DNA sequence: CTCTTTTTTCTCG
DNA sequence: GCGAGAAACAAAGA
């Protein structure tokens, strides 16, 4: 789950669970609640879900007057809305039970996290994480982006993955964006010229907007269509749609990295 | 059997 | 401060 998938889950949850009173909460893996599971159970039992927001790849449940449950799905987390009599599945860890169904969180690798904080702690929480701007025309200012790139000698793919230039890209969309903007993932950012930075900035907004519209790439979220539009990620050895070269895969700062060697000149 | 592969945040030098 | 590497964890493939 990168930002488009997290947004897809957000929208689905907004439609289905807003207004629901939480009747009980149970955990088979309480250690993934970083603020303390029994504390969360005591605070949130009986409260009503008022909204669901998102910041970068983080989901934010708005519960009761002043609670915010910040949920990160990391690599494999999945939510589903199930009947109250639904059978347990192996990697289910937490559930919020409502009167007419339950929201279950599963995560094979156990990396995902829940943290309960108050409303007035949300903005500080994200400042402390140093998360950069949302990828929208309004919030993602190209001028600061350009200045940050000009001053760094980091490589472009790992710098984009830091979430500090702009929030929301992970391995799939970083590789897709760099192919679309014709930039090689190992390019040192201080080597990018103004026109390439402008194409990169717009391509980040466009590609994530597109992915959100198509319901993300593939429980909640499972209906996505963006996977059918990927041009490079997981396409090793297939032909680039623009130039016909084979897509290559290399390792860049520990991550699998897919690119077209003609279109993305080193 | 071993090794590699698949978001965030740490240690190490 | 930096980058390289790895850990947190589970499972599948070679
Ligand atoms: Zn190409």
């Amino acid at each position: 789950p990168e930002l488009p998938e997290v947004e897809t889950v957000r929208r689905e949850l907004e439609k289905r669970i807003v207004g629901q009173k939480i009747i009980s909460i149970e955990a088979t893996y309480p250690r993934m609640v970083l603020t303390g599971f029994e504390q969360l159970k005591k605070e949130l039992t009986g409260k009503t879900i008022q909204g669901i927001s998102r910041r970068g790849k983080y989901l934010i449940f708005e519960i009761g007057d002043d609670f915010r449950l910040i949920s990160h799905l990391r690599m494999e987390g999945k939510y589903r809305l199930a009947t109250l009599d639904a059978p347990r599945e192996k990697h289910d860890h937490l559930t919020m039970k409502f009167a007419d169904g339950q929201l279950i969180y599963a995560d094979v690798r156990k990396f995902g996290t829940w943290e309960l904080i108050s409303t007035d702690q949300v903005l500080p929480y994200f400042l402390k994480k140093k998360i950069g701007p949302e990828p929208t025309y309004e919030d993602f200012d190209e001028k600061l982006f350009r200045e940050k790139l000009r001053k760094s000698t980091k490589k472009i793919k790992p710098y984009l993955l830091e979430q500090t230039l702009v929030a929301g890209l992970g391995n799939i969309y970083v590789d897709e964006v760099l192919w679309l903007a014709k930039i090689h993932p190992e390019k040192e950012t201080n080597q990018l010229i103004e026109s390439s930075i402008h194409l990169l900035h717009d391509s980040i907004i466009e590609i994530l907007q597109k992915a959100i519209k198509l319901g993300g790439s593939s429980a909640l979220g499972s209906t996505g269509k963006m996977q059918n539009e990927l041009q490079v990620y997981g396409k090793t050895g297939e032909k680039c749609s623009r130039c016909g070269a084979e897509i290559q895969k290399i390792k860049v700062a520990g991550r699998g990295t897919h690119f077209c060697p003609v279109c993305q000149q080193k």
